[PDB]
């Protein structure tokens, strides 16, 4: 219900997209499916290119793959920009920092609120929240509203926390 | 659809489940959305563990990926399984070994004594991908000794192939 509860207010007609982007493993699947709004559909408009949907209402979150073209498409109606990383993937860490300033760059994408997701701080040597700040050069993005939240996405920790500040944003 | 209409013979009141198994990378989610039976829907029933499901009237289409042991869930889906497909990637020459592996362990699974075995020898537009009569010797399906079986050369991504091993699967399980 709290997520639910979390977007009464951008409920409507205008269909408004919530884009979930990241490495790999990262734990965007693991997300979608703590929110509990709805059905996790698969589907595949370009060979190569798995899209995860949850439609709840007028709001959908749409969740891709990024790291080593169609995406143009879906930025249009994208008010919110989550970006989750592996807190304990050093090794990639500085790829997602390149995936994350690559999104940022799209025009269609200028206005879009920025959620980061600093998941896994549940394992021993996670990066806390304050580090991957600095590894994804955070405060280096002068006119985008970001937001920064640590979390642990299999127990839900910080996934409410991230949210709300989002919505609020969205408001 | 010419999937929905092969699997007419299977309509039914009885829930019919087919598992769709595999490493990861084999194919198998290109596969099940090339079926167009309906929505492929994800769940997370364990830490983990993420499954993906097509349903197809009175019919299933479970995909997990294996690879890296066999859990009391698992065991659970395989009790009331009746066609068991095995997708391969057929250009992945590294871990055709592990793939053998992982087929071999769930087929000693005695929840599967029963379960007819279609194999998938995915990816064959690819120019080194092993044929057909490779895989099967790479797979070791020659030693199952009583196992209904039939490997299928497929290309997922353009479909091809696809409807002559369920239109196998479909008159085995009929
Ligand atoms: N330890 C830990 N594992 C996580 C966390 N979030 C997700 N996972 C795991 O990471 C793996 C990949 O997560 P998944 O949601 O599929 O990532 P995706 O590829 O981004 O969709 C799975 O094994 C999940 O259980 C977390 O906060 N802590
Ligand atoms: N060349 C080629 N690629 C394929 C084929 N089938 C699937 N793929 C691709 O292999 C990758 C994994 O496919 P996917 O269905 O997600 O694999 P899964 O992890 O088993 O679900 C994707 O990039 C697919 O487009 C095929 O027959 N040929």
């Amino acid at each position: 219900n709290i997520f639910g509860n979390l977007l009464k207010s951008l409920i409507g007609k205008k269909e408004m997209r919530i884009l979930m982007v990241g490495l790999d493993a990262a734990g965007k699947t693991t997300i979608l499916y703590k929110l509990k709004l709805g059905e996790i559909v698969t589907t595949i408009p370009t060979i190569g290119f798995n899209v995860e949907t949850v439609e709840y209402k007028n709001i959908s979150f749409t969740v891709w793959d990024v790291g080593g073209p169609l995406w143009r498409h879906y930025f249009q109606n994208t008010q919110g920009l989550i970006f989750v990383v592996d807190s304990n993937d050093r090794e990639r860490v500085n790829e997602a920092r390149e995936e994350l300033m690559r999104m940022l760059a799209e025009d269609e994408l200028r206005d879009a609120v920025l959620l980061v997701f600093a998941n896994k701080q549940d394992l021993p040597n996670a990066m806390n929240a304050a580090e991957i700040t600095d590894k994804l050069g955070l405060h280096s993005l002068r006119h985008r509203n970001w937001y920064i939240q640590a979390t642990c996405a299999t127990s839900g920790d910080g996934l409410y926390e991230g949210l709300d500040w989002l919505a609020n944003q969205l408001k």
